[PDB]
């Protein structure tokens, strides 16, 4: 089979990745484990036991390179760094999202204006969904700290109304003083109340239900000071240069934090699996999965595009359904098949360079070089 060069950049890909999972990075082991020592370091406690906190620190990393812990961005920037190039992914990485139209024609007409046979396309695609508060916490503010508090509330104190969002910003939602000290009063003693009751917003009774309802009505007048949009999955679409009059194909690439890495997905073929759906009926359930309100078709695309193979059926049901709403950005950019294949080889030589016969064996060195980079980093930062 000849095929274009274009190509070539996704076969590489796949092959490379289905064999060395974690060490396609390009990181090197040593640089891998100081930096997961770094990162556990605020989790030691000085007084206690230095010698025993590090074992257990070192053991949690080591369970992880075993599970499923690439997460969705982490590998959607990892496809733009080999496909791109360090640069050019920054850029790209800075571009803005647009929305994508209700049927995709924004997207599939950029498709529409390019020649299968001249271009290469990269597609980095994110999903939002929106989660706005759902309970108010009445606290007196001798017990209201709001580095500590849990975000995504509404906190009610005796002289103040504030929102702490997902990224823990703390909004003064208005009310004065007096206000506060009146609204404050008229609530009971709950811990927690919900401000998303029936019955209790449109036909209130008692007066701490008033009082409920009367910050409702002002956190809502005042709703798009907030963003309440938080992401919920990243994935990258690849749509290589044809030959001929050969049809054009496009590969979606995913992790997904403990389901599957991105390798799990090349070893699954779902990637080729999807492939066949073609790429208008594929940005099509795309635009529904925008648009819908409907709960069980929302859950049900969601699950069919980014579960991990073969749990289409339950990666969304029940608790995990998808009962908020989605909406479904993208951004585009060409590849240049020759840089991608220079960082694939790259990436493939700095592979080669680690002692080991078989890629498993490759992955094994380098995942006990990283281990043993944390201890000693560990170590030295703790003076053992």
């Amino acid at each position: 089979k000849l095929e274009s060069p274009g190509f070539m950049v996704h076969k590489k890909l796949k092959s490379m990745s289905q064999s060395y999972g974690v060490m396609m990075t390009g990181v090197p082991a040593e640089v891998l484990g100081q930096m997961q020592a770094e990162r556990s370091i605020p989790s030691i406690n000085k007084t206690g036991n230095l010698k025993q906190q590090i074992a257990k620190e070192v053991s949690k990393v080591c369970h992880m390179m075993t599970e499923p812990t690439q997460s969705c961005g982490q590998a959607s920037n990892d496809v733009c760094e080999l496909l791109l190039g360090k640069i050019e992914a920054e850029k790209f990485h800075f571009t803005k999202y647009e929305a994508l139209s209700a049927d995709g024609d924004n997207l599939k007409n950029v498709l529409e204006n390019t020649a299968p046979s001249s271009t290469n396309l990269l597609i980095r695609f994110e999903i939002d969904r929106e989660d706005p508060p759902i309970v108010l916490v009445k606290t007196k503010n001798e017990n209201f700290n709001p580095e500590t508090a849990v975000k995504n509330k509404i906190y009610l104190l005796e002289n103040k109304l504030y929102f702490i969002d997902k990224m823990g910003n703390l909004f003064n939602l208005g009310p004065g003083k007096k206000k506060c000290t009146q609204l404050f009063n008229a609530i009971g003693d709950s811990a927690e109340y919900s401000l998303c009751d029936p019955f209790v917003l449109e036909e209130p009774e008692k007066p701490e239900d008033f009082a409920i309802s009367e910050i409702v009505d002002i956190f809502n007048e005042q709703k798009e000071r907030f963003d309440f949009w938080i992401g919920s999955h990243s994935f990258t679409i690849y749509i290589p240069q044809t030959l001929g009059e050969s049809p054009r194909q496009f590969y979606p690439y995913q992790a997904y934090f403990g389901s599957h890495t991105l390798q799990d997905w090349f070893v699954s073929d779902k990637d080729e699996y999807l492939s066949r759906i073609g790429i208008d009926k594929y940005i099509e359930k795309l635009a529904v999965l925008g648009k819908t309100t409907n709960t069980k078709e929302r859950s049900d695309i969601y699950a069919e595009f980014f579960s991990k193979r073969g749990r289409e059926a339950f990666f969304c049901a029940h608790l995990n359904e998808k009962r908020q709403p989605l909406r479904v950005k993208f951004k585009i950019t060409e590849i240049n098949p020759e840089l991608a294949l220079k960082n694939l080889q790259e990436t493939q030589e700095f592979i080669d360079t680690h002692p080991g016969e078989n890629p498993s064996d490759k992955v094994e060195n380098y995942r006990n070089r990283a281990k043993l980079a944390m201890t000693e980093h560990l170590e030295s930062l703790l003076d053992i």
